[PDB]
Formats: C-alpha cells, sequence, structure tokens
DNA sequence: TTGATGGGAATTTCCGATTC
DNA sequence: GAATCGGAAATTCCCATCAA
C-alpha cells in the first residue's frame, strides 16, 4: 500500500521557535484551520488497516530532499523527530503537538550529522551533496512522513512522502505578508494621494503596493527611502483606469513580494469620482 | 590641588558597541560638538604644574558609584580603562580616543571582578553592594577620571580626588534612546483637535511615551493608546484640542515626542494651529 | 585603497498577556 | 495553574561611507 497527506500542514504563519525559547514550539497548524475550528496535518493509510509506526521528519524544500537541520518537538518526539506507534483504529491519522524547533546557524553541521547518524536519510540522498556545500535555506522545511508495516519481532518501508514546504514566519523574506492600518481608503481617480499604510516586517529592497480592480493592475509609487524601519510605506496612489468617474468604483489593494510573488490579504479601497 | 571637568562628553547620540561588533566604538563626542568642529572630553587639573597620570574607568549613574561593567577601549586603554602619559605640559588634558565598549549580560559579573581586581573602586564601595549591579544601569555609564600625583622619590601615587562626569546614554537601548520625529500625516489641523495623525519616529516604548504639543503657555498631550503604537516605530494619534477654540488665524505651536520616565524630548516639529 | 564609522537589519533571547 | 503567543529587548552581522 502507500500514504496520503489528507490535511496538508498549513504553508505561513508560524515562528520556528529557538532551543532557548524552551518547551514545545505550539503545534503545526491545518492548510485551512481558523478560530471556529482548528485542523492538524493528518493523513490515512490508503488501502491498510491495521498496526504500524509512522515517523515525520524535516526535510529540504528542494528536490533532492536533504534531512532538515531544523527538528521537530512535542508529543512523541525524541532526538528531533517524531515517531510514534500506530493503532488499527484510526479516525484517520491526526498530528497535532508537532513543533518546528529552529538551531542557531553555527549548530547547523553538528545537527545533520546528528540526523544522519540516526540513519534519518528517507530518500537515501548520495553523500556527496547531503553534507553540502553552498547554503542550506533554513526558512523553510517540509514534513516527511515515513511509514513502516507489521514485521516487527513495523519493518514494511512504505515510500516516504512529503508536505507541502511550511515557511518560518519570523525571517521577513518568508513571513506572512500583511497591512495592519491604513490613514485612509479612499482617493481621487486621478491618484497622487499620500498613504501611510502600516504592516508587518517587509524587506524595502522587496516590496510592492499593488491595487487590482477587474481586468486592471497597478503598482503603488515610492522608493526604498519610504519604507520607514520595515513596518511602514509612505506612497501615492496609483491613477485609476477611468479619469472621469462619477461614482466610486472599489477595488482591492494588497502588499505584494515581487521575490516569491506572494499577496497580503487584500484590503477594500475605494476610488472617487473627484 | 583637584580636577575639574572642562568639556563634559555628550550624553545622548551614540550607541555602546558590543565586544563582538569589534573595531572600537568610535569615539566618545564632546557635549559642546557640531559638524563643523568635534570637541573631546577635557579636563584641567587646578591650580597644579607638573608630572602626574590620569586614569578613566566607567561608573554606575546612582549615588554610590560603583564600577561599571562596561569598560573603555582605544589609545592608552588596556584592560578595560584608559590609563597613564600626560606629565610635562600639553596642559589640556583632552582625551579623544574613547571608545565605550558594553560587555553581554552574562559576563557582567566577571567584568566587575576583573576590574576591582585591578583595584579600580574610584569611590571604594562596600563588597556586598558590588555583588548587585544588575539592572537599568547597562544603559547608562559615567566617566570617572582618577587623577594621580607625584610623590616621594617620584612616583605617581598621591591621587587626588576622584570625579564624574554626566551620564553617557546607550543610543540603542530603547529606554535611554534619542528621540526623533521622522516624518508625518500632516502637520496642521482644527484648533479643535481630534485629527489623527500618523507620526513615524525612532524606536520608543509603547508604555513610556506621549506626544507632547506646547505654545507660549500652553502644554497638551497627544491622546492615543498603546495599541496605536505600532512596533515602536510608528504612533497613530489624534490631536488634542487647542487652548483657544475660537482661532481667527493660525497659530504655529511645536509637537515633540516626550518620554515620561527621564523627561526627554524630541526635536520639534512645527504644527500650525488653524481656525475651525 | 584600507580601515573606521554609522546606522539599519538579521538573529537569538526574554517576557508579559492570553488561553488552555 | 501551565502553555501558548505576540511584542520587545539583547546580540550579531553586514553594508555603505569615510579615513587611511
Amino acid at each position: 500500500p502507500y500514504v496520503e497527506i489528507i490535511e496538508q500542514p498549513k504553508q505561513r504563519g508560524m515562528r520556528f521557535r529557538y532551543k532557548c525559547e524552551g518547551r514545545s514550539a505550539g503545534s503545526i497548524p491545518g492548510e485551512r484551520s481558523t478560530d471556529t475550528t482548528k485542523t492538524h496535518p493528518t493523513i490515512k493509510i490508503n488501502g491498510y488497516t491495521g498496526p504500524g509506526t509512522v515517523r515525520i521528519s524535516l526535510v529540504t524544500k528542494d528536490p533532492p530532499h536533504r534531512p532538515h537541520p531544523h527538528e521537530l518537538v512535542g508529543k512523541d518526539c525524541r532526538d528531533g523527530y517524531y515517531e510514534a506507534e500506530f493503532g488499527p483504529e484510526r479516525r484517520p491519522l491526526f498530528f497535532q503537538n508537532l513543533g518546528i524547533r529552529c538551531v542557531k546557524k553555527k549548530e547547523v553541521k553538528e545537527a545533520i550529522i546528528l540526523r544522519i547518524s540516526a540513519g534519518i536519510n528517507p530518500f537515501n540522498v548520495p553523500e556527496q551533496q547531503l553534507l553540502d556545500i553552498e547554503d542550506c535555506d533554513l526558512n523553510v522545511v517540509r514534513l516527511c512522513f515515513q511509514v513502516f508495516l507489521p514485521d516487527e519481532h513495523f519493518t514494511t518501508a512504505l515510500p516516504p512522502i512529503v508536505s507541502n514546504p511550511i515557511y518560518d514566519n519570523r525571517a521577513p523574506n518568508t513571513a506572512e505578508l500583511k497591512i495592519c492600518r491604513v490613514n485612509r481608503n479612499s482617493g481621487s481617480c486621478l491618484g497622487g494621494d499620500e498613504i501611510f499604510l502600516l504592516c508587518d516586517k517587509v524587506q524595502k529592497e522587496d516590496i510592492e503596493v499593488y491595487f487590482t480592480g477587474p481586468g486592471w493592475e497597478a503598482r503603488g509609487s515610492f522608493s526604498q527611502a519610504d519604507v520607514h524601519r520595515q513596518v511602514a510605506i509612505v506612497f501615492r496612489t496609483p491613477p485609476y483606469a477611468d479619469p472621469s468617474l462619477q461614482a466610486p468604483v472599489r477595488v482591492s489593494m494588497q502588499l505584494r513580494r515581487p521575490s516569491d510573488r506572494e499577496l497580503s490579504e487584500p484590503m477594500e479601497f475605494q476610488y472617487l469620482p473627484d
């Protein structure tokens, strides 16, 4: 048989906690989790019922999928990975109290060496590239689910599968984009209105303010000098498609990161006839 | 004789460099420095001419002037203090090479003990109190000048009374940083007040900041909540009502960031109240 | 060019408010 | 309570500038 991910983890939102912040790094959310009810990364073993073992490991975002320096902590976790005892019942396979613990940049080598020492290299990658020579990333991880089926004395290894990449909300370039507050949400259809936009930490060299409407797009209009300490952007509204507005049109304004073409939740802006 | 400070240090502006930032902590500027010419901490030895030695160490701000964990670095500095030289003439005694290196919060004890082991306790504070010192005193230091004058057979040991300078503040710690308004939404409003202002500024503490409007015999505060202080560098408030709600012509007042703790004030910005 | 300076941002660590 | 979380403080790091 094989393994399948039913509820992928959420990708943007949570901070990778360090070891010094102690305890557990909370618990990775389900992709569709909300305040009404919270979902958790959950899997099912297609075409099988019975006992077994599930082991979860952090792996790189990119194809070779090396084991990742960061490590999981929480329920049923030890030595930096998850390895729990599977029960026939299942409803299906929930993983709530998983938590991503990031390691200091200096402890990266000793961590990878610690991982492959325990024989965790799910995709048996050649050694010359696993020990690395380049970067790594450290802001993006992927869950790796390894399922072992009965034979113990749980050794029948199903194919290991990866989740969607998970992004550190604390890193400026992989963080979730968020408009916190604006001085005003309406302006002349001619544009040129100065807007003070308060947001979560961005990088001045990598941020734009993207206005859109049905078959229309326009950018902010500012310089890097206009990005105050990563959390305020002072820009001027762009001209709208129709400079002769007779009634207000509702457009959608949002922060956009060119690097990964990511977008904040839209904020309603209203072009006025002027 | 005795020693007196001719040019006090500047108090606010420079950040205490860490040991890891390497290099040198720049050079402590004189109080009266400008862009044309920079002044340096300078002293004179009242009523005396001859040889000697000057030793400078950092000590706490508060009445009992305990030795301070942080340390000086630069010309004629070693082991965390400044010592020796200036004997013959060159009578203005100035210290331009000075640099404040701060020590990590863990290694504070090791610093104090390393200092008093070198026998530096200018104001001979008891040992029972040196056992302390962990607090907000990591952000404020004082220069302590000890002057030793020649004595019997020619040895710089006499020791004049120690004098302290004005406190020097870490520009990097939020509670001791220099206040600065960087850019504002608009600088004119109804004399009735209630106009929303977006103020972009240097790192402040939401629990210890107000927006202080003043004019000839008049003061008024910002009006905002801590929830309105975005990520320590943005204040969204509403202007207060002016003294005269019946303005017939515009009146220009000065708006500025104010820190209640040490009543410090930013450079004022002009704001003109308008006839409603 | 070489090194010191200045000032912003990245990285780690802490801590009080909320919530479990 | 104990745990979680969002914000701030504490250290490092790196680059753009100015002195060497």
